[PDB]
């Protein structure tokens, strides 16, 4: 599907896409390979879609945050470039595209907020997010509003919720069973998100757009924006300061630090081009400068580059806050997180839900998959071996254990009454490996995505892969059970995320199968 003899690029829309397109040129004065660089909208969406197909771009530039999805789903070869190249890169760079031990993108810019601020109206930005909303009755009183930025995508807030203990995923490796979305640091920061609001100091519509043209008019003090906002201000000539984020009880605001990455498509028939694009014209003095002069990238990932532009105080600030803040993990379940923080956000902000309402159901689908793949593994292993995991459930671990409990009446059931479809459909599928078994996984996700949504289709997909199990134990084919498992997990969360949700997670599969 992918055509072979040229490059298409997605970049986002906020990126220098017209640079890239400069660099674009000169790979194509070369090499006589037309370069396209798109930015259409969604594309950390569409990528996965289309990618599983064999479609999409030949090059993905996104934050690295969701590089781990992808090559999880195979979508995104193996880079190995030669320690000549990696060395021309920050390490730690490298680190945020490093995913089960392998390269799977370049990086190109390390990304953080600051908080930018309007010198001819504050001369003095505030350290404190409390003294804003006195600093917003101050502004009104003169015809100007304290703060404007993008309500409508967490990470953005994300730095407000984080400062008094909010975490996504916790790190002393990155324990993906401590989730740190409704804990009470992060109820702090969303309540007085949410006050700000109610005070009328913000607006729970404002958006991208709207902060962008207010603070480049003039109308409000400050906005939180990245790098790549500052063109838009130096053509405004507001006069732009760039400044530590406020701090919240006295905590550094923490924002989820980006590593802007390339990332090359699997079923690309361009890698050896692609690798060539952007080793030998993108990662290079000149290739970066293109890009950085068109919408400023941050702190570069090449060493050379990085200090000519290190004395730029703007970048100083970049950094002082990515010091504050975490580098985002790469996490298959990382865009989980997002979904489920972005919904929270909006309807706190809206008041459709209480800020205790929002961040539970954000606790909830940020646990999903972890949760449901706990018991889905546990049920499809004692099917097939007949013993019971010794192992602790851990955090949740009473729901886990009720709903394995719950599932072992249920899920044993279905396989009773439905033994002759079950046995029929088990005989006429050929199952003797692993093959088999990935063949198997694909038809069951379309059956499992195709039909409707309630808890008995759930119970019948996790009892046919516990019918599967004791096949696959009883013809010496165990090590299939763990992959069939974290197939039948990744459909179920993945085309049923939020009717789950709805339910109250595994509380309401309890619930409902109760007695
Ligand atoms: C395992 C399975 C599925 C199936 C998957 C499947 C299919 C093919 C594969 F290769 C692998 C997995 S993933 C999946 N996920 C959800 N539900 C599924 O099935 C149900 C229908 C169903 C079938 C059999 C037993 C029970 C049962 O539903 C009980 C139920 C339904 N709704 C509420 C409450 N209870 C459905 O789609 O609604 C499936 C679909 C049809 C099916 O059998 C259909 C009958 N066939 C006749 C011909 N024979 C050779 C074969 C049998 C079977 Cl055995
Ligand atoms: O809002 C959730 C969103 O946050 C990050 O996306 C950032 C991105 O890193 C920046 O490069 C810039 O474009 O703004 C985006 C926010 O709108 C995550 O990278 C992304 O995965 C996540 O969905
Ligand atoms: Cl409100």
């Amino acid at each position: 599907k992918i055509e072979e003899g040229k490059l298409v690029i997605w970049i986002n829309g906020d990126k220098g896409y017209n640079g890239l397109a400069e660099v674009g040129k000169k790979f194509e004065k070369d090499t006589g390979i037309k370069v396209t660089v798109e930015h259409p909208d969604k594309l950390e969406e569409k990528f996965p879609q289309v990618a599983a197909t064999g479609d999409g771009p030949d090059i993905i530039f996104w934050a690295h945050d969701r590089f781990g999805g992808y090559a999880q789903s195979g979508l995104l070869a193996e880079i190995t470039p030669d320690k000549a190249f990696q060395d021309k890169l920050y390490p730690f760079t490298w680190d945020a595209v490093r995913y089960n031990g392998k390269l799977i993108a370049y990086p190109i810019a390390v990304e953080a907020l600051s908080l930018i601020y309007n010198k001819d109206l504050l001369p003095n930005p505030p350290k404190t997010w409390e003294e804003i909303p006195a600093l917003d009755k101050e502004l009104k009183a003169k015809g100007k509003s304290a703060l404007m930025f993008n309500l409508q995508e967490p990470y953005f807030t994300w730095p407000l919720i984080a400062a008094d203990g909010g975490y996504a995923f916790k790190y002393a490796k990155y324990d993906i069973k401590d989730v740190g979305v409704d804990n009470a640091g992060a109820k702090a920061g969303l309540t007085f998100l949410v006050d700000l609001i109610k005070n009328k100091h913000m607006n729970a519509d404002t958006d991208y757009s709207i902060a962008e043209a207010a603070f480049n008019k003039g109308e409000t003090a400050m906005t939180i924006n990245g790098p790549w906002a500052w063109s838009n201000i130096d053509t405004s000539a507001v006069n732009y300061g760039v400044t530590v984020l406020p701090t919240f009880k006295g905590q550094p605001s923490k924002p989820f630090v980006g590593v802007l990455s390339a990332g090359i498509n699997a079923a690309s028939p361009n890698k050896e081009l692609a690798k060539e694009f952007l080793e030998n014209y993108l990662l290079t003095d000149e290739g970066l400068e293109a890009v950085n002069k068109d919408k400023p990238l941050g702190a570069v990932a090449l060493k050379s580059y990085e200090e000519e532009l290190a004395k730029d105080p703007r970048i100083a600030a970049t950094m002082e806050n990515a010091q504050k803040g975490e580098i985002m993990p790469n996490i298959p379940q990382m865009s989980a997180f997002w979904y489920a923080v972005r919904t929270a956000v909006i309807n706190a902000a809206s008041g459709r839900q209480t800020v205790d309402e929002a961040l539970k159901d954000a606790q909830t689908g940020s646990e999903l998959y972890r949760q449901s793949l706990e018991i889905i593994s546990r049920y499809l292993r004692e099917q097939a071996t007949g013993a019971a995991d010794t192992a602790p459930m851990g955090a949740s671990g009473a729901t886990s254990r009720k709903a394995l409990e719950t599932l072992r009446r249920v899920g044993d059931g279905v396989q009773r009454n439905h033994e002759t479809a079950f046995q029929g459909m088990l005989r006429k599928l050929d199952i003797k490996n692993e093959d088999d078994v990935k063949s198997l996984s694909r038809v069951m996700i379309h059956v499992f995505s195709d039909g409707v949504t309630n808890w008995g289709r759930i119970v019948t997909l996790i009892s046919f892969g516990a019918f599967v199990a004791k096949h696959l134990k009883t013809i010496n084919q165990e090590s299939c059970i763990e992959p069939l498992a974290e197939s039948i997990t990744d459909v179920l969360v993945r085309t049923k995320r939020d009717w789950l949700v709805k339910q109250r997670g595994w509380d309401g599969f309890v619930e409902f199968f109760h007695v």
